[PDB]
């Protein structure tokens, strides 16, 4: 037997802002907190694996979510102009 | 399940804390760095998935850690005197 | 089949960005500082991968935790190559 979800989250400032993504039955969910009460987020792409980072360029936050099913793995950009596609490609 | 062991890690400040997460056997349990050697944490939960994410309020660490089993993901939380289990919900 | 996994950092504004990728036993990273994606000196064997990286002024230090098995391996960059760190655990 093994594990049946897999889960990756990140943070930033200090209220704090927390989104914790979910890979579940080929998909990815987010779930998002900002202080007052969890809500479900915008980011819904497949996957079966997630991992996340996130980095602020002052007051603004920019958070990159990598997607794999097989040996595809995409990347998420949230930039401020909601979810995008990345450059990243990988070779597997 | 079998034994098996998958991680999850979170660091802070420039010392650095470090503090990583295993999961295995059902068990996810917490190894420290804090400048001067390793050695365990008070973390100690169920969960076959781990993920970590942590943010300073000054010098105060907040650690928040998703816990999975099955398909029920419970978050941990860390503010400076002890593990208690949190708000967030998800629909897995 | 089967479907890698990864674990991602980052730092400063640019950023730069590290994905480390488990495929098939073996982790390798792909990184971007603002000009492309490309391949890393980062390759050891794992299942399994975690990161994490912090900044000391503006030196980047990296940990990957590489796990096979029940034995995970810590992976130590601080700006000369990859070696292998202190941590341990009984698993
Ligand atoms: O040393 S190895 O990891 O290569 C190994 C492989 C297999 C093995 O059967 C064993 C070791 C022996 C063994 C060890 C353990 S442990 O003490 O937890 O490490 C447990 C078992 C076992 O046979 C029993 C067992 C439990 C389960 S579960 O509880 O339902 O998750 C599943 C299995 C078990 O054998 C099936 C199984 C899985 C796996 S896999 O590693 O998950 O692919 C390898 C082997 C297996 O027989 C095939
Ligand atoms: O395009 S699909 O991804 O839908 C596809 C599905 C199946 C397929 O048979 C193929 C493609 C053809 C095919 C492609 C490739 S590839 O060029 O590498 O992408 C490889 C194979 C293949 O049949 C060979 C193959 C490899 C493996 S693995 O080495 O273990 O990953 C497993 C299988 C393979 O056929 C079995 C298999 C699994 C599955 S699963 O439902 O995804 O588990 C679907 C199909 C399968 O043939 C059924
Ligand atoms: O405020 C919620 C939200 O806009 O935050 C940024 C991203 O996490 C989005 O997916 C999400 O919907
Ligand atoms: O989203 C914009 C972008 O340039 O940001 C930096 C990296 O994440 C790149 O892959 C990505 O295309
Ligand atoms: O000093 C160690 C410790 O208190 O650090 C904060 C948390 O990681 C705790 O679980 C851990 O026991
Ligand atoms: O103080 C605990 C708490 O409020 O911290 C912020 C979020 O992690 C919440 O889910 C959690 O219950
Ligand atoms: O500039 C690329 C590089 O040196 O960056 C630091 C580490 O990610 C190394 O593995 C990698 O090769
Ligand atoms: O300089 C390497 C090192 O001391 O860095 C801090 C921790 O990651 C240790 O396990 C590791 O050996």
């Amino acid at each position: 037997m093994k594990a049946s979800v897999q889960t990756a989250a990140t943070s930033w400032g200090t209220v704090p802002s927390i989104r914790v993504y979910t890979a579940n039955n080929g998909k990815i969910t987010e779930r998002c907190w900002d202080g007052k009460g969890w809500y479900t987020g915008a980011f819904n792409e497949p996957g079966d694996n997630v991992s996340v980072t996130s980095w602020l360029v002052g007051s603004a936050i920019h958070i990159r979510v990598y997607a794999s099913t097989g040996t595809t793995t995409t990347e998420w950009c949230w930039d401020g102009n909601g979810w995008t596609k990345g450059a990243y490609t990988a070779t597997n």
